[PDB]
This record gives structure tokens, sequence and C-alpha cells, in this order.
RNA sequence: GGGCUUCAACGCCC
């Protein structure tokens, strides 16, 4: 199964995009600035400390990168951070698991714009040019995820693809704000629940039932 | 929706165990055994790498208790430690989202053996007694989910239930290891997919497979 | 330089 990239622009897949993602770097020697380690930091520079959540981006790449659907090779990931870097994820990247050890991961990734293992010369992780929608496969549809849209039931969804379509799901990658952030992008906003979901369980809600549609076990 | 615990021996429902749980605690004020803390200290104290993997626990509670089937009302967590700890956690616990804050509210738990409501002296989160049989609906199918096993969709499995029957099943929160953790207390091990999966995805799966299957939206 | 890891890079150890 070969690996999924924007170079390949035909293949069916599913595509999610980790929207408004915060991942931004700040000196003292460089951290990823977040909520918890640097409140008064944040602080000094007029911010919101709510906004800063890169934890969520980190759930939200586990939950995917660790679904079948990605082992099966039909899933890519980009990242779309809050101040407008766009990222594509390499399918096959092993993600830190613990979030200080993603924290500096993305730092060097923001500062050198790509990562890469050192006998290789493919990316793991790449700062690339917007659009996105420059980069997503030709017959796409793209729908934003939001609690404000009418639900949907994930596989019926899908079901209604044209054969030759994929999909693309713009998720917040926050805890709280506006379903806006791909207005110029979308085809469609949907919901997944009468419930309010978190960002990575909308995610696992929308893998699973990409599972389910194309019988990926 | 009524709140589930192991008091209601009748209503059918989901349970997830997340066994083999890395809880270990550590004095310097007390805080949970990690890697982001401890790795470089682990062997000089004596301690086993197996043994600092609290984030997993804490991922499997958040895709838990986010869960649409956990709004429903339809989902009971329990937490074995590699130790034997048993734990009762109440549907409405809200699970900090940080790690800082679950270590410190762990570590409550672990010293004090519960936590109690803001509003009541309702235990949120109980140390209970072994077998973990001892607390579950009297009718109640009982899994291990392992790589090791044939696949199921999860789906049709739930579909087969009896009207009045629950379903219990037995999540490794660890890194690696045998599957074994639960032989003498169930009925069959299954697979979930092909693919070796996370604690966290095996988790996210089921739910959403009961989801589907007692069509909460 | 060498190692460790549900964490090539990162974060650590020697
Ligand atoms: N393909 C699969 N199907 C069902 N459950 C799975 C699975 N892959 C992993 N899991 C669950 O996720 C847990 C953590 S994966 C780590 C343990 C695993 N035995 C290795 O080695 C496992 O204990 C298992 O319960
Ligand atoms: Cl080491
Ligand atoms: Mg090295």
């Amino acid at each position: 199964p070969p690996v999924l990239t924007s170079k390949d622009k035909i293949t069916k897949r599913m595509i999610v995009v980790l929207a408004m993602a915060s991942l931004e770097t700040h000196k003292i020697k460089y951290v990823l600035l977040n909520c918890d380690d640097h409140q008064g930091l944040l602080k000094k520079m007029g911010r919101d400390i709510s906004e800063a959540r890169p934890d969520i981006t980190h759930q939200c790449l586990l939950t995917l990168l660790d679904s079948p659907i990605n082992k099966a090779g039909k899933l890519q990931v980009y990242i779309q951070t809050s101040r407008g870097i766009l990222i594509e994820v390499n399918p096959t990247v092993r993600i830190p698991r613990t979030f200080k050890r993603f924290s500096g991961l993305m730092v060097q990734l923001l500062h050198k714009l790509s990562i890469r293992s050192v006998n290789s010369e493919e990316k793991l992780l790449k700062v690339i040019k917007n659009p996105i929608t420059d980069h997503l496969p030709t017959k796409c549809r793209k729908v934003t995820l939001s609690f404000d849209a009418p639900v949907i039931r994930v596989q019926d969804y899908i079901e209604k693809l044209d054969d030759d379509e994929s999909i693309c799901v713009f998720v917040g990658a926050m805890a709280r704000g506006k379903d806006n952030f791909a207005d110029e992008y979308v085809d469609e906003k949907v919901g997944l629940s009468n419930y309010p979901l978190s960002a990575s369980v909308a995610c696992s809600k929308f893998c699973h039932g990409a599972e389910d549609a194309w019988n990926i076990l």
C-alpha cells in the first residue's frame, strides 16, 4: 500500500485537517507555547492564555495516526496552525507519545520547516504552501465539523460520495471557538453527534465511520 | 440519563476495564511515576519503564468519558492497575485534561482511596475490592480485546447480545505485553483490527461500534 | 561517541 502524499491527487482517501492548531514558539532556547507552562509569558504577550493548547493537536495526531484507516493506508493528516502555517504529516511518522517530547519536535519543525530521519530524504513532517485546497485530491468533498451544523451518520455520508471522490474533514484543534476556520475551503458543515464532542473524539468518530464504510478491519 | 454505578446490577450497559494500568506513586509530596519527569532516574530508583506509562490510562479515560456512549449514560469504566488495585470511575467525573492535574488527582485517589463530588459525599472515584466480576451487571458478556485473537465487527457482536445482557471489555492500558491480564474473567478474546492498536484506539473503536448498535448519536 | 523508548526527530541516560 503506497504511502499517500499530496502528490497523488486521485486515490480515494480520507483526509483530516487539524485546523486552528495552537502551535507557536517563543524564546527564553525555544518552547512551544502552552497554557499550562507559560501563563505568565502569555500574559506579557497580551494573549488569551486559554488559546495556547498544542496538547489538543498532539492528542488528535495520536488518535488519527494510530487508527486502522491510517494503518490501511487510506488516511492523510495535515495541520493548519492558528497562525496560518500549513503542515503535511507523513502517514508513517511515529509521533512522540508524550507531550513534552511532541513539543520539542514541533519547535524544530517550525524553525527548520521539515523533520527527517538521518538516512532518509523523505520528510516525516513538512511545512507546505497554502492553500490546502491546492494539495487535496481533485475530487474531494470538504467538510467542517460543527456542533452548529445538521447531524449526520458518518457511514451514510461517506456512502453518498462518488466512487472516485475523497473526503476531507476540517476539525478545530481547539477547546473553544467558531466553526468558520475553513469557510474559504469547505463544501459543507456537518455535526457528528447530538452532543458537543472534543476534537479527538470527533476524529475517532469520523475514522471509525470511514473504516466501516470502506470495509477496513 | 440516570448515572450508572455497580449498585445497579440490571441495566444493560457497556463496561470498559483498563487493565495493567500504570499508576505508581513516587515521593520527594507525591507524584505519579512517569517517563516525562522520571525517565532519567528510573533505573537509578529501581523502577521499570512499564511502571511509568500513566499517560496511557490518562488518554483512555478522556477517550472513554468524552464518548457519546458515556454522554448517553450507557457506559461505565473501571481501572485495574498492574498491582491489582481496582477503581470504579463515576460516569460524571471530569478527568483533568492536562497530565499534571491528572497526577494530582490520581495521587489523592490512591492515598485517600476515594474522591468525592464537590457537591456531596458521593465518591466519583473509589478504590474497590477484586474481583471485577463482583461489580459487573449480573448478566454480562466478558471479553478481552487483543490483536492476537480472531477479528470481529463490533456492531454485529453487540447486536447479538440479549435484551438484558451487558458487555464488558478488558483493554491493556500498557505499552506492550501478553494480553492475558483478564483470562480468569473472560468468555472470549477478540480482535478489533488486523493491525496492532493503541489502547486508546481500541477503546474508541469499541465505543463507536456500541454507539452504532444502540442508535446513540 | 554510545545507548534508551507504545517517543527516527524529540526527550533523556552513559
Ligand atoms: Cl536510558
Ligand atoms: Mg541518540
